[PDB]
């Protein structure tokens, strides 16, 4: 919500409360999303200041507050900042921001990250360029310097983050994206590559000094219809775990396909169907093994722009013998959302 | 404060800063509330969206920020989310919200939870239905479908929460409350029952597979006067600790009595007197033992709706030989509060 | 930003997003400020309520949200409340607030704490009176009861805080400050003394039962110019570590000098030069040793009151043989800031 607009500075304080429950058989440990309370909240601000007719400064901060923890020793489990960046945008030249922000490969993966609760499986947090990540400097350009309607490109530098776990670390890297949208249709490509840390190279799974992620998208978002597909591959980038041996690392190679189709009815119902499959190859000791494999049926009803409720069913196609121990059981999510 | 009201959506951003100090003899370890700085802050939002003439969506989130921690390794001690839920309310049919919210037995215990700083001893957090707890779905009904002025009832389902400590866990359960208010007087009853987890059943103190909590209330809240009483009992529900053996568990049986009397003077002074006693029975190795036993003398001065100050003295009647090692010393609280 | 002003109560919701990176050779472990992403955000409120023509109530809360952590197990590293206090101010009699607030010796050290990113080296958090600290009651007086233009004084009581580390603890104490400002010039003195806890007295470094801190300031803040100097000394108060032996404690004696010079150009550029040196004496096993020793060159450009970017270079003069192992290498910070 826009709570302040004076002297060329506008501030948007936003947030939501999501009452959320997951249903899965038994513990949910062998299921797609687990079982139990999953309630959480969000808080954020987005600011915009008019520096002059051609220059605009901006910043944003976004936090996740879990609502399924006790008030005791686990009070903080799963709380974190999601976004924290500031930047400048000038005329048609382009914009530059630095901070914690979405990796550039998410410009493609965003096409299919549209499901009520799930989906976007390959857009991992703190996983180089596929998702939210810290210390990224990002140049973006809209309509190619103002000369070509609908053509956009982005270049992003990723600073090295040497963290205490291999899962959340990364080295220096550079990535980019290009997208063109014309009359309902959209197509987009993005590529990113970066060094791996000594800690990552020391993990049992994944072998190499370089990480690579790329993805292409095709979408149609015209006349209440939404159709989108993604394809992508990664090298030494997708985080995996062998639950049998309790071995963590990265997949040497992955192949990912994401499809989504949705329709928005005028009375507020938005049915959703989707398919996602992520297979891994050349995993030490295993070889080929599916990481994600499911169909999705769900729907969201929108009471208005502030209130909505949704159901999300995952028809999980992972088999019970999966060599990494990926969960094979189904998961259904039910939620009620208030946002401002 | 209402910081946004447009297009049928209104948002309330609230919070407070409480400068707070406790005085107790010596170190305060053997006292009712301890000793030292107890400053803290609150931040929250409450939202309300008009879906139509009869339907109203809503959400709320509330956080506690301790202000008596260093900026180092203990920076987070005692920080937690207190409330996080969203819901819908329709006409006179009733309202339903899910998330972290007050257990239904608090509908009764609220009568006496009115002291400046202390009191409400039996409304434990993450203790089934007596206080704030996660993953509760709650239906409430005002004026019995619009047919009976002043008669309210509520039904609440508690999802199972298998946490890493028995103190903060719970199984599935159902509870309810009923209340009637007519011209200053209020009477209310509430009951709740739920399964215990394997972790709770494994604790030295407390024996049984089921937990039970109930409470009744009588109050008068007319003409600057406030008088209220609560009585209640619990089975295998009230959390207790034997400090001698460092044994934690639940009390097999408790009996609780809470009394409060207050008057609000027009110039801003609100004196308060109270009595609270909670005795436990059939505690393994102990038998009967008082958990809470004190008189309270205090007062709040209200400068206006935003500023207030208060003193709160606990005349602690727990004796020094108490078999569980409950603190026997007095405690005085002094505080200054800014809220918006 | 002032997001609410009604019925005599005004609320200022503020915050910022700082995109920040440090450059230092290698890891930065042997450097002044380290190396890597240092992005962070702030959120805060400041409230003011008119009780009557002569009385005003107020409160403030301020939190630091780090933006250089993953979304995993380290999500909370470095998050903390910075300020949390409420108070009353009456006419010319004075103001009183209690809570977590700036120690009174910061009234002097503030003169030089003016650098874009660094500086203010001797204003340690949770270090008695030199910086932010919890449980302090503070009386302040402006213009000596309204009788003497420009003369201010402050008296502060520090409650004992027995924490789990000697670094962040303190005993009871009292301190004060006095300042006089006339036509661009400012001079200020402050002194504070307090008991040490048993845990602090048990540390290998630092010997004594009392802690003492004092500082004087001379500043000129007129006609776009800012010049300021500080000098100060401390006894058993400045926290130190011997990295060779991994021994933590306090410095028996320190001598600190801080100089800053800046000019604000009308087009938004504010160049900054500074010097800071803090030497320690009679450190057990070491004797005399420099704690801080550097020159500073930097600058901030102000696009307007909401947007700014800055560079901050530390010409580190600490030598590589320093007996405590204090870092000898340089550090450069680059940042982009959005605030509201």
């Amino acid at each position: 919500a826009e709570i302040y607009n004076k002297d060329g500075n506008k501030v948007d304080l936003y947030g939501k409360a999501v009452g959320l429950h997951y249903f899965s058989k038994g513990n949910g440990e062998n299921s797609y999303g687990g079982n139990g309370d999953m309630t959480y909240a969000r808080l954020g601000f987005k600011g915009e200041t008019q520096i002059n007719s051609d220059l605009t400064g901006y910043g944003q901060w976004e936090y996740n507050f879990q609502g399924n923890n006790s008030e005791g020793a686990d009070a903080q489990t799963g709380n974190k900042t999601r976004l924290a960046f500031a930047g400048l945008k000038y005329a048609d030249v382009g914009s530059f921001d630095y901070g914690r922000n979405y990796g550039v490969v998410y410009d493609a993966l965003g096409y299919t990250d549209m499901l009520p609760e799930f989906g976007g499986d390959t857009a991992y947090s703190d996983d180089f360029f596929v998702g939210r990540v810290g210390g990224v400097a990002t140049y973006r350009n809209s309509n190619f310097f103002g000369l070509v309607d609908g053509l956009n490109f982005a270049v992003q530098y990723l600073g090295k983050n040497e963290r205490d776990t291999a899962r959340r670390s990364n080295g220096d890297g550079v990535g980019g994206s290009i997208s063109y949208e014309y009359e309902g249709f959209g197509i987009v490509g993005a590529y990113g590559a970066a060094d791996r840390t000594n800690l990552q190279e020391a993990q049992p799974l994944g072998n190499g000094k370089k990480a690579e992620q790329w993805a292409t998208g095709l979408k149609y978002d015209a006349n209440n219809i939404y159709l989108a597909a993604n394809y992508g591959e990664t090298r030494n980038a997708t985080p995996i775990t062998n639950k049998f041996t309790n071995t963590s690392g990265f997949a040497n190679k992955t192949q990912d396909v994401l499809l989504v189709a949705q329709y928005q009815f005028d009375f507020g119902l938005r049915p959703s169907i989707a398919y996602t499959k992520s297979k891994a190859k050349d995993v030490e000791g295993i070889g080929d093994v599916d990481l994600v494999n499911y169909f999705e049926v769900g729907a969201t009803y929108y009471f208005n722009k502030n209130m909505s409720t949704y159901v999300d069913y995952i028809i999980n196609q992972i088999d019970s013998d999966n060599k990494l121990g990926v969960g094979s059981d189904d998961t259904v999510a039910v939620g009620i959302v208030y946002q401002f």
